Formats: C-alpha cells, sequence, structure tokens
C-alpha cells in the first residue's frame, strides 16, 4: 500500500553544502526552482558557480589527503556510514518522495515505491562492497613480490540530471564513497532540492566533512567548472549526448581527468511472432511511457514481426488510451508533466515531425491542460527508419511501432544507430533469445521483459550512449585507481 | 580425416618413474597388462607398492622444498613447460592414441580425435593459468597491510581410472602443476602404458626431477599407500563410489589430507514434448553409449514425455542397431570391448536384472564374440525407478528409457538418487530450460545437448558423485592453499 | 568504556530450536550446564540426540526445497535478514556478553568488547556478500552458451566448540546463510546458552522456519548423528584434531558429505634480533595467554634469536606476573578459569611434563583457588623441540620460549609439526619478513603483530590444523556448490 | 650469450597492411625512414593518410561482424593464434632485434635480450587469457536470470610511439586480440619497419584478414584520422601529453569513442638513509639512463636523504662516466643515439636550462660525434623543484639528484607534479616501504628496485600520465565491453 505525508511539505535546505556546512553563493545570487505541474516557483536556491565549485573541490581534496579520517578509517566503517545513510533515507522516505514528486514532476506512487526503494537498495548494495574492494598478489617474473592496491581515485565531480534526481544522486555517490573517493556533486538546476536534503542526512550520518559536497547551480557555469577543473580527478555524468561531448572535450583540454558518461538512447525492441504477445505489449508500453518518456532506456523503437504487427499496434493503442493526466501528487493520476519548457517544446516539435514525415498517428499528438508541461501520450504506427521520431531521442510520451519480416534485417536496423544503451527481445525460442541478445549492440538486453534495473547489475552504453559501467561488481572498477607495488626480494617461492 | 601409425606399436616404458629416472619395483615384482579386445598380454610392468610410493613421495617432497627449482621458477615458466608437454603429446599423437586404443579397448577414431585432442587442449588451457593464479590485497579492519598467497598445496597423490587414462592423467597433472604442486600419480592397473609414455615426455620437456612421479600398480596396494600416506598433502581420485569412501576414510585416519573425488553417476535426461526429437534422441544415445558406456556422465536414465515416448523409444532402438563390434583399431568398427572381466560380469548381471525385474528388452541383451569383453548394445524400455538398471551405475552399453507425464514429478525422480554428476534437459522453451536446469541436483546440466566437456568449464559432482571441481577457473582453487599474511603498520590509507 | 548489565541475568531459552519453535528432547532428557568459575549449575537444557537431529535435518531440508521462501527470496533479502540479526545482537550485547562470560568462563571485558563486536562485524560483513555471490559466463569451445551457478550446497551441519561460542556460531552461520544454505548447529555441550538466545533473535529477525535449527547436546550423540547423517550435505567443525578425524571418517562412511575442519595448532613465533623487542614480547604474550590459552592460534612456541633471548624471557616473565585471577564478571579481573575438568586436568598434566622433561619454570606451574578451574599463568624457558609442551597443544595459560641462532634451522623447527594454523614473524627487515612468511607452513602469518583476525580475511589451517578456509571472499566458496549449465546454440559469437 | 644476424639485414615490408594484403597509399606518396645513429635513409614506406585509415577501418569492421571467423572461432583458438605469433617472432628474433636496433637507435644487446623477450613473453601471456575472459551470473532482485557478456569492443585504433616500437605494438595488439577485437595500428613515423614485419607474421600465423591492419604514416594525418574516425570504437595511445589531449578532444568531438592513454612522466625516487646505497644508486641510474633516457618511467627526479646525498651523487657520477657511445649494433657500445632531431634539440635545450637555472653539472652537458643524434650522459646535482629539468620530461640521458631531510616534505615534493606514472622507494624499513608506497601518487611503485615491468602486472598512470591500465588481469578490462542480459523467468531459485 501507499502511505502519504500528513502535513504539507516545507522546504528547508536551499544552500550550498561544503565541509558539512551550509554556504551562501560567493556571488550572493540565487535561482528559482519550479513545480512542472503548476509552473509555479517552489523556492529559491543558492546559485553555485566556478568560485563555489573551487571551494568544494578544495574541501574534497583536503578530505582525501593521506592521513585524513576518510582515508584512514576502516573500509568496513565507510560501509557502515553508507548503511546508516540508507537507514536515514528510509526514515525520510515520505518527505523525500513528496519533494521528488513536487520538484521533479514525478508520479508520487512511482517516487515512493520505485525511486526511493531503489535509492535505499542501491545504497545498501554499495555499503556491502566497501570492505570487499580488493587488489591482487601477482606471480611476476623475477625475484619480486608484486601486489596491487585498488585505491580510490580522489576527487570525483558528479553531474546529475533532472529525470531521476535521487536515484542518479545515489548511483553516483554510493559507489564513489564505497571505494573511498570524495565527491563534488552538481544536481540539475531544475531539481536541486532532494539532493540538498540528502546532504542533511550525510551530515547526520557522520560522514567526515568534505567527503560529500553539493553545489546546486547551472550547467554552463558550475557544470563547466567541474568539467575543466584542474584538481578534479574524475567526472561522471548522465544527460544529453551534446553535453557529454562538451565535458569530454573540457576534460581533455584541462587535466585529462577520467570521464564516464551515460547519454541516453534510442533503444529498440524486437518482437518475434512466437512471443507472449500481451507480455510483450505491456513491457514495451511501460518501457517507452515510464516517467512520461523521460527515461534513458525508453523503448522508443518497437519492431514487430508482420504476422502479429497489427494486433500489437491495436493492443498498444488500447493501453495508451487509459491514462489520467494531472498533478503527480493526486492518487489515481497516472501521467505527470514533462520537466520544463525546453523538453516540452522538443517533444511537440518531434511529434509534429512524425505527422509531417508520414507516420500514422494512432492516438494523442498534442499538449494538454491549462498549466503544467503536459503532453498527451502518443503512439505512431508505420514508422520508418529515416524519420526523426525513429532517429532522435524524444524523452517524451511518444511510442514508435515498426514492422519487420526478416530477422537478419531487423537486427541491422536495431543496430543502425549511434545510440546503444539497451534493447529488448521477445520470443519463446531459446536459440533466438541467446543469439539475438548476443548480436544487439546494447549495454543491457532484456529478454521477455523491459526496464529491469537492479543494483547487482552493471549498467551503461555501447557506442555514443556512453562509456563505462555503473553499479554491479564491474561498475566499482571505475571508482578505483590501480597501483602496482613491486618489491625486490632475495628469492621468491610459489 | 583420420591418420594412422604406419609401423606397428612397440612398448618401451614399463618402469616406475621417480626423480625423472626409471626404477624397478623394490620387490622386483612385475604385473601383466592386457588388450581387452583380444584377452592377450601386451607386456609386463613394474609393480609399485607401498615401498615405491614412499620413494615417490620423498622425491615429490624434495622437489617441493622452499628454494627448489620448481618452487623458485617463474610461474610463466611452469606454464611454458606445460605448453611444451602439450606440444610433445601432439608430436606423439599417433603413437599415444594407438597405445590408448590397444591397452584401453578404446575406439581409435575416438582416441585420436577426442581423447588426444582433449589432452592437448586441456594442457594448453592449464598452461595459460600458471602465471594468472593470484591472491588478494584485503582492506582489513585496523592499521594492518593484509595480503594472501594462493600457494601450491604440496605433494598431491592422483589415482587415475582405466576408462579415460590419458585424459584423466592430464586433468589431474595439468592443474596441479600449473599451480605449482608436485605429484605422485597411480594409473589404473589395467592401463599404465600411456601414462608411462607421458612420463617420457615430462622428462623430455625439462620438468625438474621429482615434480611428476608415476607409480603403476594395484589399488589396494599402491593406491592405499597414497590414501594413507602421512606426507601426501592432497589426494584426487576418479573411480568407483566404493573406493572413494575407502580413500576418504584412509585420509581421515592418517593425516587429514585434502580429498577431492569424482565417483560416477546415474545421470538423467528430461525430454519435453516440445523438444527437437531427433536432436534429443541422438544426444541421449551418444550420452549413454559413448566409449561402450564406460563414462562417468553416461545418460543412463532417459525420461520422455508420454506424448513422444513411443516415437523416442522407436528411434533410439533404430540408432542402437547400427553398431559394428570388433577390434577398436580396425577402421569402421564402432564399438569396442569393455575393459576387463569384472566390468563385463557386472554389465551382464545388471542386464539380467533388467530382464527379470520386468524391463522391456528392445535390442541386445547378451555378450558377443569369440574373444574380447564385448557386450551387445542394449536398450530397455518401460524401466521403473525401483529396478536395479535404474538405480545402479552400469558402466556398459545399456540404455534405460522411462516415461513421465508430470514435470514436477519427473524432476523429483531425476533427483531421487545419491548420484549427482550431470543431467540433460531437452526443450525449446526458455523458461523450462532455465528453471529445470536450476532445479536438477547435478554438477553439469546440458540443455539440448549432452556430454559436452571442455577445459574452460568446471566439472564435478553433487552429492555422492563426488566433491570439488576440476578444470575451469574454479577447479584451480582445489590445487592451492591460501595463506593470509597480515603486517602491522603505523597507519593505513585506503 | 565498559557498560554492564544492570539487572541480574535470567536464563530463558533452554530448548531445542527447530522450524523456529522450541522443542523438548524426544527422550525427555535434559543436561546440566555449569559456570566454570564457580563449578555451580546455571540451568538445565534439553538434550538433543540422533532423533532430534533427524527432526532438525528434515526441517532444514524442507526449507531448502526448490520453490521455498529461503530459496526464492532475493539474495539482497538474505543479506537484509543477516544485517537485522546483527542489529539485534547489538541490541542484546550486554545480555549476550554477560551470558557468554558466565557460561564460558570468559573475561567480560573481552566478551563485550571483542567477542560481541566480532560477532556483529562478521554478520554485517557476511550480509554484504549475499547478493555479490556470482558465477561465470564461460567461452567454452564449440557452439554453446555456458554459464555457472554458485548455488548453496544445502543442509549444513555445524559443530561448534566451547572456547568462542558466539563467535564460532556466527563464523559458521553467517557465510552459510549468506550463500543460501540451511543449517543444523550443535553447540558445545558446555556452552549452549548464547546460541539458544541467538536462535530467539533469528526468529525475531524473520528468517523462514527451518533455515536455522539449533540442537544442543553431546558430541558422541548429537555430533555423531550429524557426522553420519545421510541427508546432510556438508559438515563444518572446529575443535580437537581427534574429533576431526572421527567426523571425516563418519562422513566418508555415510554419504561422502563435504567436510571442512579447523583443529587447533602449535603455532610458532620467530623473533629476529632486529625486532622491536617490546612489541614482540607484548604480542607473543597476548598470543599465548589470550582467553586463558584456549585459542586455536595460541602462540605456543616462541623462538627468539640468542642475542636477545635472555632479555625476551625476562620481559615475558615480568608481564606474565601481572595477572589477577577470579570471576570473569568482576571488573579488573584479568584471567578467568579454564572451561571444565577435562581441560584443567590436561593443562596440569602437560605443565608437569614440562617440569619432569627438563624445562625451566620461570613462574606459575600450579592450580589456583578454592573453586573454579583456575591455572596459574605459567612460563617455561629453555624448551626443546622434543618435549611434550613443545609438541602438544596445551589450550591453557602456558608459554614456551626457545632460543635459536640459525634462521634456516629455526624455520625447519617452526615447520616441524603436523599443525599449521598460524605463525608470527618479528623483524624490521623487509626481505626477511616476506621470505620467512612465505616459507612458514601456516594458514595465517602475522608480521610484527599476532592474533589479528578480521571478517575480511580468510582463516584456516595448513596440514592437520584443518582443511578449507572461513570468512573473507575465499571462505564463501566452501558454502557453495558449482553447477555448470551448457546450452547448445546455432552459432556463438565472442 | 648474445647471438647476431650473420647476413646483412634486407628490408622487405614497406607497404600498408589491410585485409592481410599489401597496399600502396591511395595518394601514391611514400616517406623516408632513417637510421638515427647515421642520419642516413634506410628505405621508403607507403605514407598512410585518412583515405588509407578509412580502408583499414572498413576491413576491421568487416572482420568484427557477427558471424565472421574472428567472432565465431573458439576463444581458445584466438589464444592459439597469439601463441603461434609469439613462436614466429621468436623464430625471427635475430632479424627483428637487428631491425629494431637499426631503425630505432636501440642498443642491440637490449633489443635482443629485453625488447624481443618482452614481446614474446607478453604475447604468450595474452594468449593464455583469451579463453579465460569471463562474465558473471548475477543474483538480481526479482524473478529474472541475469548474466553478463564481456564482449570485445570492436575496432580499436592503436597509435604507437618510436621509443619501444615492437614492445608497444605487442602491448597493444596482444590484449586487444586476446579479447576478440580488431585493430588498426599506426606505428610511429620514425619506426614503421618492425611493425610491418610483424604484419608478415600475422598473415603467416593464420589470423583472419582484417583482424590486424597496420597503416604507417604521420601523426597529424593518419593518427588524427584514427582519433576522429566515426567507426572506431576505441583508441589507445602512448606518447606525448600534448597529443593525448589532442586525441581525447578528437574522440569527444566525433563519436565519443573510448580512450586510454599513457603519457610519460616525471617519476621520482625516494632514497632513505637506511637504504642499500649501492643497490639504490644502480637502480636509479638504470631507471633514468635506460634506452638513452627515452623511457616513460625514467627516474628523472632522485631525492636522497641528506646524510647520504653526497656519497649518492659521487657514486652516480662515477657510474655515469663509464659509457661508450656509438652505433647501437657494435658489441660493447653502451649508449646509442636519440631518435631524431626534435628530441635531440629538446634534450640539449633542457640541459642548457639546467645550467642557466643554477643546477650543478657533474658530468656530460653537451652533444657527441660527427653524425647521429648523440647526447653525452649528463648528471645534475643540487636540482631544485622549480627548475625546468625538475618539471619537464626530458626523454634524454639526463639525471637530476636532489636532497631532502624531511620525509613528510619529500613525499609532497614527489607528488607535486601533474605526472604520475611510476616511483621508486629505497629503504630497508618495512613500515616505511608500505606507507611511502601507499602515499605516492603513481601507477607503479618499485621498492628497492626500479624499472621492473612484466606482463602479469597492470601498468599505467595516475593523473596526467594517463588513464586506464595495460596488461595484467586488470588491463584486459579495457578491451572489453560489458553487456548485461536479463531474462524474465517464472520463478528463480538461489
Ligand atoms: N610515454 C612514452 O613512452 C612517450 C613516447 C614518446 C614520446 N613521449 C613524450 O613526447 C615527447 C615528444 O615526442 P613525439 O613528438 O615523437 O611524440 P608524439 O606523441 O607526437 O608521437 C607518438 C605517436 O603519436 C602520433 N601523433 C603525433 N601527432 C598526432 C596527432 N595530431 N594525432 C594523432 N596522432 C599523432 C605520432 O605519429 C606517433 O605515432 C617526448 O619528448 C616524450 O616526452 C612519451
Ligand atoms: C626499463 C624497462 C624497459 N621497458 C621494457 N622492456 C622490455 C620488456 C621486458 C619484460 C617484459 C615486457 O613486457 C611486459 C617488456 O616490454 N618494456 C617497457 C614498457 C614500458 C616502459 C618501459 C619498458
Ligand atoms: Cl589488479
Ligand atoms: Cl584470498
Ligand atoms: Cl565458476
Ligand atoms: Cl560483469
Ligand atoms: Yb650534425
Amino acid at each position: 500500500d501507499l502511505p502519504v505525508l500528513l502535513t504539507d511539505l516545507k522546504i528547508q535546505y536551499t544552500k550550498i553544502f561544503i565541509n558539512n556546512e551550509w554556504h551562501d553563493s560567493v556571488s550572493g545570487k540565487k535561482f528559482p526552482v519550479f513545480n512542472p505541474a503548476t509552473e509555479e516557483e517552489l523556492c529559491q536556491v543558492e546559485e553555485g558557480d566556478k568560485e563555489d565549485v573551487d571551494k568544494a573541490v578544495k574541501a574534497a581534496r583536503q578530505a582525501f589527503q593521506i592521513g585524513s579520517p576518510w582515508r584512514t578509517m576502516d573500509a568496513s566503517e565507510r560501509g557502515r556510514l553508507l548503511y546508516k545513510l540508507a537507514d536515514l533515507i528510509e526514515r525520510d522516505r515520505l518527505l523525500l518522495a513528496t519533494m521528488e514528486s513536487m520538484n521533479g514532476g514525478k508520479l508520487y506512487s512511482n517516487a515512493y515505491l520505485s525511486d526511493l526503494a531503489g535509492c535505499i537498495k542501491t545504497l545498501r548494495y554499495c555499503a556491502g562492497w566497501a570492505d570487499k574492494i580488493q587488489g591482487r598478489t601477482i606471480p611476476i617474473d623475477g625475484n619480486f613480490f608484486t601486489y596491487t592496491r585498488h585505491e580510490p581515485i580522489g576527487v570525483c565531480g558528479q553531474i546529475i540530471p533532472w529525470n531521476f534526481p535521487l536515484v542518479m544522486l545515489i548511483w553516483k555517490i554510493g559507489p564513489a564513497l564505497s571505494c573511498g573517493n570524495t565527491v563534488v556533486v552538481k544536481p540539475a538546476e531544475q531539481t536541486p532540492l532532494t539532493a540538498l536534503h540528502v546532504a542533511s542526512l550525510i551530515k547526520e550520518a557522520g560522514f567526515p566533512p568534505g567527503v560529500v559536497n553539493i553545489v546546486p547551480g547551472y550547467g554552463p557555469t558550475a557544470g563547466a567548472a567541474i568539467s575543466s577543473h584542474m584538481d578534479i580527478d574524475k567526472v561522471a555524468f548522465t544527460g544529453s549526448t551534446e553535453v557529454g561531448k562538451l565535458i569530454k572535450e573540457a576534460a581533455g583540454k584541462s587535466n585529462l581527468k577520467r570521464v564516464t558518461l551515460e547519454l541516453g538512447g534510442k533503444s529498440p525492441c524486437i518482437v518475434l511472432a512466437d512471443a507472449d504477445l500481451d507480455n510483450a505489449v505491456e513491457f514495451a508500453h511501460h518501457g517507452v511511457f515510464y516517467h512520461q518518456g523521460q527515461c534513458c532506456i525508453a523503448a522508443s523503437r518497437i519492431f514487430v514481426e508482420e504476422s502479429i504487427y497489427d494486433e500489437f499496434v491495436r493492443r498498444s493503442v488500447e493501453r495508451a488510451k487509459k491514462y489520467i493526466l494531472g498533478n503527480p501528487l493526486t492518487p489515481g493520476v497516472t501521467q505527470g508533466p514533462q520537466i520544463d519548457k525546453e523538453q516540452y517544446d522538443k517533444i511537440l516539435d518531434l511529434i509534429e515531425s512524425g505527422k509531417k514525415e508520414g507516420a500514422k498517428l494512432e492516438c494523442g499528438g498534442g499538449p494538454w491542460g491549462n498549466k503544467g508541461y503536459f503532453v498527451q501520450p502518443t503512439v505512431f504506427s508505420n514508422v520508418t527508419d529515416e524519420m526523426r521520431i525513429a532517429k532522435e531521442e524524444i524523452f517524451g510520451p511518444v511510442q514508435q511501432i515498426m514492422k519487420f519480416k526478416s530477422l537478419d534485417d531487423v537486427i541491422k536496423r536495431a543496430n543502425n544507430t549511434f545510440y546503444g544503451l539497451s534493447a529488448g527481445v521477445f520470443t519463446k525460442d531459446i536459440d533466438k533469445a541467446i543469439t539475438i541478445s548476443s548480436a544487439l549492440q546494447a549495454g543491457t538486453v532484456w529478454v521477455n521483459c523491459y526496464g529491469v534495473v537492479s543494483a547487482q547489475c552493471p549498467f551503461g552504453g555501447f557506442k555514443m550512449s556512453g562509456n563505462g559501467r555503473e553499479l554491479g561488481e564491474y561498475g566499482f572498477h571505475e571508482y578505483t585507481e590501480v597501483k602496482t607495488v613491486t618489491v625486490k626480494i632475495s628469492q621468491k617461492n610459489s
């Protein structure tokens, strides 16, 4: 069941968080934060810029110094601190999910039952790794003793998007901290509020000062200061392909800092004629419409074998027509607004491209409501590979359905994109499930499901959907720096 | 294609191999070795007993001493020696396969194309691991530096069976040597000859003396001396369940040496109605009839969904009727003899149990020929779970076919055995393949195939089919002893 | 600081724990449990025997069945249950440490600050592994998809000793449960009480019934029923070398169950002339006198370079003369009783052997007090390798100090034992620390410290000190059974 | 001993290698290749440019297609091909070492005994990993089966420097191929010749066409075409910090390809007063003077405790005065030329900076000879942290020796650089060796040695010395792309 907050939400944390203390901006400037369902201002927040990032990096550097509390404490104690943080987020789950829904335009049902649960579970998963990060002893040639340290890297700048503010915050800080790094986080200008509340809880949990610093502010200002900073060792980023390139270029130009990116997708589904049809329709629908289409792994190209294409389209239209738009905080509402005017415009323009380029509009196709950035859930049939709605990430509630009859050819079509984040395959045939999944150039492939993400799984893109992996055993590698220590000895023995 | 030896085989190596030199038995006694297809003596071999095992252990201990060549050489050089050994076995492939076929009663086609290839591939696989065996550096609580060494264990006694003499020899010595152990090998009394030729090649490859010692002889004599030896650190064994118990009891009684066993099976296949029927018939047939049924993983219980049972039986009988019995060295012969009189008697007695207990004899059922331990390939239909041919490992060319209609119940029947070595599942359904394979209590489960063994895969039994795993990454663990080194330091840093 | 329980301890849990319910013994029999510091009975406990073990195994088997809650719950939820159990033991830390001290004769300071802390930390460590136990995908030869499952083994029987009742309980159940096994635990007849209280907390934490079953009782009765049980898949044991052999023999005779043992030691220290002398004296003293000498890793042979031997002996005698004997619950008491009459007799007899065989008694040498199994802390100088106090594990407060001058020779002396659990090396020289530690045949080697045990480190014996490893990454391997699944596919791709 | 080629070297392979065939440049243009010891032209080579890189990428892409020989062959066969290549390089060791010495200006003794041996050993090491690259099976939340594939990435562009042509070639192609990638290699314009001979041997070994393509040519032309190519999935590079930035910027701008860099260093040694002084002098000398100073890990800042500084300097000057300059092919010659005029000028300019900025010139300081790019081996004493010879990588035979007295301060000085490739620590004290090595911000730290590189060790930079690691287990991660496959199932079981 679905509990709610019983007193109205009051916003408290609006300042920059450095050395576990709350800071005004060096400039004195603040910026507004809005509710996307009402277009009304919720509060003002201190606007971080290069001077504030500089303060946060110096604090993160000082907390990372050899001999510091965060460097010398037991690994197991880093893990305890992360488990306590998860306990505290659990405690404040009602408040955080409400704030997430109100600032982010996110259905409260999903914010409470999915986002917040995933934040808690991911933190507890990361806590468990902290004292299980291990190097190696190595039987090198010659009379030497050689071992490796999987050290933390150092100061990690972490630029977060607006579509999953808390979840991206925890996906970034959980592994970074578990491995022993210090972090400077720049949440989305649209959604700073839940991150600043979590900073409240980082202080309360007892993390040493400077281990986590949160600098709300804008992209070209505070984000770019992180990108180009000469004393940040690594930057991680989720967001647009265009910013990813600007960050990688900034990193190369300054100090050759390590960079990992996750950059969205144009993720395809392949539905074979032998698929459980209803199960395939339901998962592909959820794949593309989840959180108003504002998901990196949105299932935005659905290829269906011709034998079942018309039934698939018909059943998808029926399911898309069952939504209730409105304020994401009211029970029974099933689709909230898009995040802001930029994204709203982009979606409507792409919808229009679909009409003009010859797609078949099955439902939706326009905006909704007196206020709020609402888009009707929209389904296009007979989409072809050349159209803009087939090539460009939409990030809105807009489903594309295509037909195929040759399996060889539909795999090339699925792979014929610079994106590569995820894909889905729907079949009952063992051999097809394995060989299709092996052939798809995508970081996660779901078989007879879609959108299944868990802390135990590495997650990331092929090709221009990004580089590196997050979470799982494998994602922890990207938050360590390997040092080889080789000691001369008089005689080695196996 | 299938090349052959162009001059008749001459036997050269018949003595005990210790410190890379050839030894007469301390007693002076020798024992005969026979050809199972003719019942004729091939040669005499030095008979090892406790006094000879004692000599081999002392040499293996001396080669394992700290500061010795085998302990101090680079890991990568251990690997080079194993690759050279594989090169030499490749060179002598015609001779070894001929000797294997003549001493072991093994089809020459299979000895040359399967056994010898697997020996070569397994050695090269093991060679590659030698300098990739690694310990760990560990973020222990407190101000300490902690690392682990995955050392070799020490002197490993390795008791080999007669059904795959070369392959079992290499499965044992490949991982043992790669990890840095020294070994005392006791090949089957029935099949010492290929092992002694490989000892020729171990000397030729340059292995330091005492690293490999081979002591041909009998089980209750030389085998038991290994089992109960107070200076052997580990014993590995493949063979009967009954000897496994005698070895484990001997080990516990003497020096608590480490023990790994592989002990055969009563491995089941489950054939669902949606299976590729011909593919299932072919693989299950090969599973149970390979090497005259003398395989640990023989598919000796085949459960078939009632819908397809009668067709399955009919097609299996047709395939079983296509064999040519005779000397395993003549081209076109497709079934050789059983290994000796004990096994031959055991098979015929169990065949008779099948008749008397009410099984349906579809073909075969008796012996064959003027000489040689030949058994007609035999198929039983309508087998029930209580019969001896359903409960006891036969190790002969004897196939059991049963019907089921409830999948829940057939999984319990498949699992209702103290054996647990392997199993097979035949279905096109993804979900059934995964959930059935997960539910079966068996060390290897094949899906839509059977009998697929490779050096990259760990291999071993559940339950009384044995303990531990051989080959793969995982099997290397059982040839190392982990040492934790924990060093006090003034201050640790992550 | 050191808090205490403010009301006297009341014993509540005295029955057999099966399917999360409290059971009388099938026989109706109970047995007394005593306080070793007073020789007075504390309470009576239900006496488990073969019939009760049979009940516990059936429940553990049923909880392990495919489809059961414990088999189907998320791995991460197994970990949550273990973290909650740790939270509950933390809650009851005062009660548990008091009960541990009163039943076990264990200094309350140590029980509270060391045993209980280690129990809590070890559980939290094990919790973190639960959803990080992973198998492999393997690039086998041929057109196959091959993966491995690291399944739980099944029903694990766990026989616990009296010297560290809670810590051994958690060392056993933490990894077993994390990996997904079910357990039947048989605590020491002398110390059932803390285990039964923990069973209270396993129920309270929400573990499914039958996952943990605790059967207090005697060794030759309930212990032997576990050893020889035909439906227990694995047995783990810590205790005497003599029982280890009886367990391994019992396992071999019945169902070839997997066996891991830890069997004590005769662990040596090597003190070089360049060692920090005071640091070496302090750690070796603690090594041998900790918990009245009743530690598996007791530093019971201390070899000291002749240059510093007399100073080392003198300083060790001074430190041994500073103890206060008495009831382990009174503040300032620094040495408690031995556990029972058997151990007390054994210690006094061995002390007498030391006198008669010619050792130099420096202090102690006799019993103490009106009541309680107290032994004076005792130091022997000029010990030689032939004496009983040099060869036999004493398990009492009895220190042996020997001189050496040749480093080659003292390593052979240190290694000249069938034991092999641990060792210590004291030197400032890098090269000596590495090469000596590499040469010692011991499972853990401490350098410039002693007795440093942590959940992140694997722990176990070389040679007759046992087989397998506990805790660390590596120890988790011994609570899994590897299954290889190999799937035929039309075409594989790298 | 040191065998030599008995007939003069004849150059044969001068063309572009694509699809295992030899190609003229699209332009028809060729470029000269010189001997640095004589300044004479050795031959002309086809000049690759963007059009030729385009041809090589298309071939590498085609060889990487699903269903291709290189994608479908057994992993173990990829390893066989790499072992055969190593066998062939061994066969041609005399020719390759001669060609390496003549084109690269590299002492023939070192080319034959070190470079060529390292090439052979590294290939054999990489061969062994090929069928040991494994993914995972993962206990994800929910009723799913989740596994990972560690796939090859795809087409990898590999830009090689002139200082270790063969060794860098093999460090790049060995791991790339072992993991299953295809490669487009661009050797240094100064040293294409040994790479083109190895391409001869790749064809001879049987690698499928298009798996390895070698495009000799210039940096701003063919190198930049690789950097910015829209169908290259990854680029690896060793060379200058300045090009690294140009490559990272090019990659970000085009297709966000993965990038790993190794970019040289300013690697420091710390020599404590208790060090084995002669051992420290010898290793630091070799560290900075090896291959005429043209090593990434050159020990170009040597900090020595004041107590021993003057003796250290004196002994280093004595050892530096013992060199014989001349043609690297004549026996007994111990220092060859620098590679070309650019590097020669850079070294002399930096030497002059040392004089003018106030360093103490102890020996050398000018050029040498009638012809060839020879620099006198040069030692500077009393170097301070501000001078150019302390800050800038020299890549010439130029040693800097500084004094320290505070260990805290000398660690900050050692770390006060944007470089971070390697470091050395010389002490007998265990605690100092561990804590100093832990505090140094460097990818490899040697203790009481220097310059010890082996295939089993990961190798790479901290900070601006580069990103990622090469060789070892860990370096293989950077040649794979992880795919998560998550399959919906009816019910999971642990
Ligand atoms: N880390 C090393 O081992 C290493 C090796 C060589 C040079 N260096 C450093 O670089 C300094 C200058 O030497 P250099 O100019 O010969 O090195 P460089 O970086 O320019 O050349 C090395 C490789 O990079 C290529 N390259 C050059 N420009 C390129 C471009 N725009 N795009 C793509 N590839 C390009 C070159 O053709 C060559 O293959 C040296 O003095 C040294 O300090 C380091
Ligand atoms: C001062 C070291 C010279 N040196 C060598 N010598 C050849 C060599 C020898 C052994 C193993 C090798 O590969 C693992 C190998 O390449 N290779 C280097 C790579 C980078 C920096 C310096 C190098
Ligand atoms: Cl590593
Ligand atoms: Cl380990
Ligand atoms: Cl495995
Ligand atoms: Cl993975
Ligand atoms: Yb000149």
